[PDB]
């Protein structure tokens, strides 16, 4: 599929069983998903942007389903206002920037 | 171009007369761009990130041009961790996802 960018790009994903919406985000290294209580060991990280750094879980080996096309990889749970797939499991599943 | 994800996808852009390294990103709104001097008038406005709010110089219809696509639109100004094309701009040089 073709996503353009008049409006945030926000699909459909499937993690830890929930179906959620979420972000295509090609500046984010890393996936951000909102509060979650998943099961399973995790380590502690900050992670920086706009405004400076919060703190999430890093969660790794999560299967990640984003519109239909699955990924598995690392998971930063904490509080953001939206979820948010970055490049690594955007390059899983085939995303390009094209013009 | 087809750019993937596999490293940030940065790119060279002219602005004001000065070349400048910056990051295409979908989860942007906005066009955000370091400390500088800009041609015109500008407002303050605030936005948010991951990690909060900052304060941003707004410019209206600045000339851009990136990887040598022009675009005239609005561009804030402030401490931003890294420089970034935005949504706002992303559109006018015709930037899709695609997977
Ligand atoms: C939580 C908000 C959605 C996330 C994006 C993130 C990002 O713009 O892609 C930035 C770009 C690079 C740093 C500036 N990426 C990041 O913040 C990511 N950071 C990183 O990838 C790296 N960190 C650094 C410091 O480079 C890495 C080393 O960790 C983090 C998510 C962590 C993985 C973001 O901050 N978007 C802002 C950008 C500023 C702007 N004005 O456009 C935005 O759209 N803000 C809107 C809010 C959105 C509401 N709009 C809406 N349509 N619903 C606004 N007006 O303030």
């Amino acid at each position: 599929p073709q996503i353009t960018l008049w409006k945030r790009p926000l699909v459909t994903i499937r993690i830890g069983g929930q179906l959620k919406e979420a972000l295509l985000d090609t500046g984010a290294d890393d996936t951000v998903i909102e509060e979650l209580n998943l099961p399973g060991c995790w380590k502690p990280k900050l992670i920086g942007g706009i405004g400076g750094f919060i703190k999430v879980r890093q969660y790794d080996q999560i299967p990640v389903e984003i519109a239909g096309h699955k990924a598995i990889g690392t998971v930063l749970v904490g509080p953001t206002p939206v979820n948010i797939i970055g490049r690594n499991l955007l390059t899983q599943i085939g995303a390009t920037l094209n013009f």
